[PDB]
RNA sequence: CAGGUCUCU
RNA sequence: AGAGACCU
């Protein structure tokens, strides 16, 4: 991706759009029982922890554009995995109004806690007072969608988060778009039975892990990706993304029988128009994080990416051996033989897309499932039933989760969910976890689950 | 102060 | 109907 311009709202005509300076973060009672890094990120131009420029920082993102139409190769992975899915029997059909306001049994409802977006966030109309859960009124938004229109502006605004001292130090906290009412309604009309399908499929038809619980998932992963697994990370994905991937993603649309009504909605998430401040920009390539589909949409580029590099890299790729999962940018994969993901990653440079190890390693090792990680969680053979594999969050990042709160009269229900991903580690690692939560004076207060009952819990599963 | 998935009372 | 965990 890659800003074209910039232009002052005054001269655009768009109103004004800022976000909160103060980070919603504190150091939680259990701050100094447990060892971590990471600070609230930086929000404000004027942060005391900066050492860069903010703004600048924040816009690197946009490293620019190679490719803005597709070659033989990507033409070739498209088609490839655009034949994979004809198999899922996708329903191109629009999807009701309702239907894509109200959700159904495979599409969450459209989220009323959360900002309308432009223009209402700045009219002070709350989506609340367009939809009603138990109306399923749609009267409201027909009415909004024609005042309005469609093609509306994202609201750029700072994550409130976490992040690690570097990233606080230079700057580079994530930005969120958000979409119009408007837009997302519209896109899960378009693509609503897309998503239902795919939050129904998990897995290496789909080519995506968008609805897998890893509690069970992560032991189909090894049958799913048989044979040399390979693995490495992005920087910047969504941003990095060139028009040709947008290009890509309109050819899969059409080669499973999307009208070109339909595909012709791809054009306005590659073109985009961006409200921070009192600033309009234009943004050409780059995925809008905060539109509808950002994960499913990510997801599938994904599957072209691997494809496309695979048999320009390589002499001889079948690629009906590659098998491949995906959650937005984060893939683990297998083949038949070994693959070098530096050669990959050279021929991603070409592309615009830069690759890393997987796992922030120093360089291109060898990946197999005792040093995988998927959704940063590892793999680990469960001691009595070792063809049942425990997803392992590392105890270090749920240290860095506890150590704060955005409000503490929550704390039980923190400190539970935490504990759901701690005991995979093994019982000495959990045991240890929870004594030292004892520790302190609220840690007693707290109801904590017994280690044998979560395993006994997990076991039923299956 | 966005789009989503998963889990819990 | 609430809440938390995790991906962008
Ligand atoms: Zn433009």
């Amino acid at each position: 991706g890659e800003i074209q311009w910039v232009k002052p709202n005054k001269e655009t005509g768009r109103l004004n759009i800022n976000g909160p300076t103060r980070t919603k973060l504190e150091p939680s009672v259990f701050h100094d029982v447990f060892e971590g890094n990471k600070e609230p990120a930086v929000l404000h131009s004027k942060d005391p922890r900066l050492e860069v420029d903010f703004e600048q920082a924040l816009f690197s993102k946009y490293v620019g554009n190679t490719l803005y139409e597709p070659d033989e190769y990507i033409k070739e992975a498209a088609l490839h995995y655009a034949n994979q899915l004809k198999q899922l029997d996708i329903d191109t059909s629009q999807m009701s109004m309702e239907e894509a306001c109200y959700g159904t049994e495979n599409l969450e409802a459209i989220d009323l806690h959360t900002s309308a977006g432009y223009p209402y966030s700045a009219l002070g109309i709350k989506k609340r007072d367009i939809l009603d859960s138990t109306t399923r009124d749609v009267s409201k938004m027909k009415f909004y969608m024609d005042k309005y229109g469609l093609d509306l502006p994202y609201s750029t605004y700072v994550k409130d988060e976490l992040r690690s001292i570097d990233k606080i130090k230079k700057g580079k906290s994530r930005l969120i778009e958000a979409s119009s009412l408007n837009d997302s309604v519209y896109l899960r009309m378009t693509f609503g039975h897309l998503y239902e399908t795919f939050h129904a499929n998990p897995g290496t038809v789909t080519g995506s892990a968008v609805g897998c619980n890893p509690d069970t998932f992560w032991s189909k992963l090894p049958i799913l990706l048989p044979g040399s697994l390979f693995a490495f990370d992005y920087s910047g994905y969504d941003a990095s993304l060139s028009p040709v991937w947008f290009r890509a993603l309109e050819l899969v649309l059409r080669e499973i029988g999307y009208s070109e009504e339909a595909v012709s909605l791809v054009e306005g998430i590659n073109h985009t128009h961006h409200v921070y401040r009192n600033k309009t920009y234009c943004v050409l390539g780059g995925m809008p994080s905060g539109c509808s589909g950002t994960s499913i949409f990510n997801s599938m580029i994904n599957n072209i990416i691997i494809r496309a590099l695979l048999i320009k890299t390589f002499k001889g790729i079948d690629l009906d051996e590659l098998n491949m999962v995906a959650y937005g940018d984060d893939v683990l994969a297998s083949y038949p033989f070994p693959i070098d993901c530096l050669e990959l990653a050279r021929t991603g440079k070409e592309y615009g897309l830069t690759m890393t190890p997987a796992d922030k390693s120093p360089c291109f090792n060898e990946v197999n499932w005792d040093n995988a990680t998927f959704l940063k969680r590892g793999f680990l053979p469960d001691e009595q039933f070792p063809f049942l594999i425990h997803p392992t969050m590392p105890m270090k990042e749920i240290h860095e989760s506890i150590r704060w709160t955005k409000d503490a009269r929550n704390t039980q229900d923190h400190v539970r969910s935490l504990c759901l991903l701690a005991w995979h580690n093994g019982k000495q690692e959990y045991e240890k976890f929870v004594s030292a939560i004892r520790s302190v004076p609220v840690g007693k207060a707290l109801a904590i689950p017994n280690y044998e009952n979560l395993r006994r819990n997990w076991l039923e599963l299956f």
